[PDB]
């Protein structure tokens, strides 16, 4: 587990977003892509603005965040970016939902969001090992000096929202997720969903951290072109890495089949994209407009395929 510097900490702290940004943070199509330097300073924002600037002591929050920062591998698309992408979109839904999460679950939300791939390498996954060790990375993290952003909580709030964090984090393997959308399909129609249930709210958190993983499908059309080549670029890279030893990459780990991609999009939207948010819509309304965003990219990736 690494650590940020003194001064890396203490650069958040006196960070404020400026205010042109203060509204476009509140779109679910809001890209952070142009504001490296503030991603750190956007995630303080949003916390501050979900949970309360008396949620968390100001400074053991910057050095959670600042490490966590180090902890994320300067990879094309699994990287720090990634996790505040995430964070983000997590930050709009809570914001459209206020009155449905607790607060406990709004904290543990939002950094089990930036925690969610903590250290991944790029490398394929290819049972739910790699969100298993990001929780435990998370673990690590927190034990660390100074670094306990819970301690103020009481033995079985802790002893809540790590569970909280843990199940979070494993919901973001997209193998699990068709299962639990399913799932939540049945609830639904039959009128059976109870957010009163606990492993009902499991389930939906479950499909809210999949609609965040995957909400570079939701931005405008010039932020969604360019992020795709960043996935891309990861499958390459290992596709590259099975080449090396002579093996053969499936077709969309091998870069001399570049132009795949936009068929490749098609499908993954058709079969993952779309029904992730449209069952998340039907359970909470007010995220409508990712879905809307999704079907728009749909839209941009036939006219690539058609030629247009
Ligand atoms: C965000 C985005 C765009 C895209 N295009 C193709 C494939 C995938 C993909 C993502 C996660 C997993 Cl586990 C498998 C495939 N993704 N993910
Ligand atoms: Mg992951
Ligand atoms: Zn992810």
């Amino acid at each position: 587990m690494s650590i940020c510097t003194s001064e890396e900490w203490q650069g958040l702290m006196q960070f404020t977003l400026p205010v042109r940004l203060c509204k476009e943070i509140e779109l679910f199509h809001f890209d952070i892509g142009p504001f490296e330097n503030m991603w750190p300073g956007i995630f303080v924002y949003m916390v501050h603005r979900s949970c309360g600037t008396s949620c968390f002591e100001l400074e053991k929050l910057c050095r959670f965040i600042m490490s966590v920062k180090k902890n994320y591998r300067r990879v094309p698309y699994h990287n720090w970016k990634h996790a505040v992408t995430v964070a983000h979109c997590m930050y709009a839904i809570l914001q459209n939902n206020h009155t449905l999460f607790t607060d406990l679950e709004r904290k543990g939300l939002l950094i089990a969001c930036l925690c969610h791939d903590l250290d991944h390498r790029g490398f394929s996954n290819s049972t739910s090992t790699m969100e298993q060790h990001h929780f435990s990375q998370t673990v690590s993290i927190l034990q660390l000096e100074g670094h306990n952003i819970f301690s103020t909580l009481s033995s079985s709030e802790y002893e809540q929202v790590l569970e909280i964090i843990r199940k979070a984090i494993i919901a973001t393997d997209l193998a699990l997720y068709f299962g639990n959308r399913k799932q939540l399909e049945e609830m639904y129609q039959t009128g059976s969903l109870n957010l009163n249930n606990q492993s009902h709210r499991d389930r939906v958190i479950g499909l809210m951290m999949t609609a965040c993983d995957l909400c570079s499908v939701t931005k405008l059309w010039p932020v969604t072109k360019l992020t795709a080549n960043d996935i891309y670029a990861e499958f390459w890279a290992e596709g590259d890495e099975m080449k090396k030893l002579g093996i053969q990459p499936i077709p969309m780990m091998d870069r001399d089949k570049k132009d795949e991609v936009p068929q490749g999009q098609l499908g993954f939207y058709n079969a993952v994209a779309i029904p992730c948010y449209t069952t998340l819509t039907q359970i909470l309304p007010p995220t409508e407009p990712l879905l809307k965003a999704c079907r728009d990219n749909l839209s941009q990736w036939e006219k690539v395929i058609r030629g247009e």
